């Protein structure tokens, strides 16, 4: 209905009170009977809303599905966001996002239940399964140097790592520079673009992928045996609403810290929750590979590697195999 | 008429012949006259056709006005673009390429006639009359790091200052490191961007405002003493589409160099087309004001200052007034 999110949000926002039919009806300007039959929807699509005679109707839980009226409620009181757009499905919000920046100097998050081209870095497939992963990209407007985009990239793994453990009894690891690690599992990629000139960053773009309840049967292929979730690690059932707001918590954290503090201070934080170092890694570079091993992360967020030829390398980026 | 741009199309592809009315009207499937019809709307927005009976129908002069059916044939033949939109009026080409830029990898141009939200650098006002200059942003892919932005910017300066140079009796100069000048007067401004990551660019943007036709009556307010167009300094008529042509085919020789050659190898000639030396210069950086001389350009590209004070700079943008 026209109406279903009008409801949804007032029933969100009058947690932990009952509000009746007829107060609903008033603040929309619909009847009663409207108000029952979008109730009796929400019901069916899986928000448990107890109902009781006389008092009304409590919101209790709601499905794995995102609603734009509930995502309303954390742009309204967000002294970092101004607006969101949310998607049952879309080609990919990183896509959407890209287009949604240009013309003005918004900040604002877009998600999806569903990508059905959703990509990581070097244009590689990532896999968005519809009710089984967050799904976002996040618009940012610092007021930096371009070359601040590889500095951006340390601090919003610290608070992605932050939210996900948080929800996980598990360690949970950051694989320098884009995915984070549950034990063997990745159960997230990030991606940071830009738009910039040189006299600065128009606007950070930054794609967020984490897998939230997929079992093993659904990751389908062999991503499996290098893939996982968050649900795999959490003895409680996994609530997406919770999550999503420790996430912009974090996220909101780390993007102050980003403008505020050099690497420096975050550096020995960021060692202490990687998972790259007394390993062989295999590096990729264009058309050749190299085994190394990482030796240590320097002052201004570059990898330090000793390759097994025995040469040092100094660098911004990488892609590395386990 | 539907058909105006594909009868434009036929007539430019067939110059030096005249061609029938029959003949158009078989290509088209479409009478001889509606034909006729086309032909005479097109005289009327100043088309310059010469009608022979029993024989046909030439090309011989277009007015200041773009047309998508002459700007196809462009890119037909081109070995870098892979199609153009045209536009009588628009927010900004600027705008619309980056819009149209994502979710593919195509390289394109887009014209418009005017621009009613023209923006040059830090976001000021470019006045963008119709009928008055060429209004282009450009769209290229390089494979390269994001930091060879600024490269960019020294190389395509040196391609438009070469086409505007082929039609300027006048000796025209790069103002460093975005404005094209003829004396004392602006006749161009370019703003180089680009969408990038840390494994490469994404897109560059170049936009691209040169002022063609106006008198300095023109010009209005006080950028008057400031600014200027090509035929203000051209003995002949200026024609947009034999000026089009030039630019195009300078900034695919200069983004090719851009692509193979080191900036020292353009250095020199980038030196001799300046004209910011043997001056005082004033600087702003954020809400700082200061004197200065440019003393070199250095092997990367960075501009060497010595200011009022005594102390040494090294810049690699800047905004200069005189
Ligand atoms: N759901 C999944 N979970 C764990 N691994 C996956 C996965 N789907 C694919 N993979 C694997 O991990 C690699 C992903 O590649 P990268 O390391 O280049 O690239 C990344 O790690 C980052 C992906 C960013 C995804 C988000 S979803 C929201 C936003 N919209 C987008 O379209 N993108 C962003 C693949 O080559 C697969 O082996
Ligand atoms: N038509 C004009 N001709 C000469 N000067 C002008 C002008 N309009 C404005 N100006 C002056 O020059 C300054 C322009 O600022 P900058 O130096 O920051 O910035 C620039 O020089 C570059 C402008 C790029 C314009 C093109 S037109 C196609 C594409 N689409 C866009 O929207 N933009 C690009 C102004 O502050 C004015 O003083």
């Amino acid at each position: 209905s026209k109406y279903s999110q009008d409801v949804l949000q007032l029933l969100y926002k009058n947690k932990p009170n009952y509000i009746s039919g007829q107060s609903i009806a008033e603040s929309l300007n619909i009847s009663r009977t409207a108000v029952k039959k979008v109730i009796d929807q929400l019901k069916l699509e899986g928000c448990k809303i107890d109902s009781v005679n006389h008092k009304g109707h409590l919101l209790q839980q709601l499905p794995d599905i995102w609603y734009q009226g509930i995502i309303d409620q954390y742009t309204k009181s967000s002294a970092l966001f101004d607006f969101s757009e949310v998607y049952d499905s879309i080609d990919s919000t990183q896509l959407a996002a890209k287009k949604s920046l240009v013309g003005n100097q918004s900040s604002f998050f877009i998600l999806s239940d569903e990508q059905t081209k959703g990509r990581g870095r070097f244009n590689r497939h990532w896999s968005s399964s519809k009710g089984q992963g967050l799904w976002m990209s996040v618009v940012l407007r610092p007021n930096v140097a371009f070359s601040m985009i590889s500095k951006f990239n340390l601090f919003i793994a610290l608070g992605i790592r932050d939210a996900i453990q948080h929800f996980s009894q598990d360690e949970v690891k950051v694989k320098w520079p884009n995915d984070i690690y549950i034990d063997n599992g990745k159960v997230c990629g990030f991606l940071t673009e830009m738009v910039a000139n040189n006299d600065g960053i128009e606007a950070i773009i930054c794609g967020i992928g984490i897998n939230l309840t997929q079992q093993l049967e659904n990751f389908d292929e062999s991503i499996r045996h290098r893939a996982t979730s968050i649900q795999l690690h959490d003895k409680n059932k996994l609530d997406r609403y919770q999550f999503l707001e420790r996430l912009l918590q974090e996220i909101e954290k780390r993007y102050n810290q980003f403008l505020t503090l050099p690497f420096s201070e975050i550096r020995e934080e960021y060692i202490a929750a990687s998972n790259i170092w007394n390993r062989t890694l295999l590096f990729t570079e264009n058309d050749k590979q190299f085994k190394g091993q990482a030796i240590d992360l320097d002052y201004d967020g570059y990898l330090i590697v000793r390759d097994e030829a025995g040469e040092s390398h100094r660098l911004i980026s990488a892609d590395i195999d386990f």
